């Protein structure tokens, strides 16, 4: 299956909650983080320019979703998350081997 | 080359530490990230350890095994394991790549 | 469309920062995790595409490098695919 991973601002984290459970995706973490989106170039007396490089306080997201579930997770979240501004977030599907519950002690 | 990564119980965390050293096992790191979906206790959140280790082959099961020992419970909300695929991974010290 | 995935020491965190400002990186992620006896170390995460993961890696490795035990790793992962979500657009539509 594969691991989906998601920047997403903190005020729409439950907004995308509400989403994933309607959506049928119970069980997943998160974390903050701090992400960048934009800059802004800055001239100056001393040591003239310098470019300002902004990070911002943001929720990551990582569920492990089977292949039927990918495009509806995204979709949930990019629908969800959307804002429409700078620094709404990112998401990534990625690749994953196996996946244990480490209780049963087996895969699923 | 593999990346696990282990969601434990931070109850287990020393466990699985303690397994996955005399399972040869260094490199590791971890981090906080929290679970969602007489008495009881109920949070919207649950506190796990986000443990990350890159590995070779030949001890993709040790790492697995060790884990899957030291953070069991039989109880849900035990955590899981993903193994990932690495295409390369750098050494920032030395700069080497099978390690 | 790679995930690169740098654990380095949090001293050495902005001369990162500035060394992929340059590597023409535009979006990335930062946290603090803990490595092994535990470290302080800055876990950053930056999806590229192909023609910049050889010269972000490049960037990073001489960026962090102090000679040291503990400088940190570089992991470069597959990436099925990467949605810029305040658009929508897939991968490099998603990147610069």
């Amino acid at each position: 299956m594969k691991l989906i991973v998601a920047i997403v601002r903190p005020e729409k984290l439950n907004e995308v909650l509400k989403a994933l459970f309607q959506a049928e995706v119970r069980g997943l973490t998160l974390s903050r983080v701090q992400g960048h989106g934009g800059e802004t170039e800055r001239v100056e007396t001393y040591r003239g320019t310098t470019v300002k490089m902004e990070l911002h306080e943001k929720v990551r997201l990582e569920i492990g979703v089977s292949e039927p579930f990918v495009k509806p997770t995204v979709e949930a979240i990019l629908k969800a998350a959307r804002t429409g501004e700078v620094g709404d977030g990112k998401i990534f599907v990625l690749p994953v081997e196996k996946v244990y519950r480490i209780r049963t002690g087996e895969e699923d």
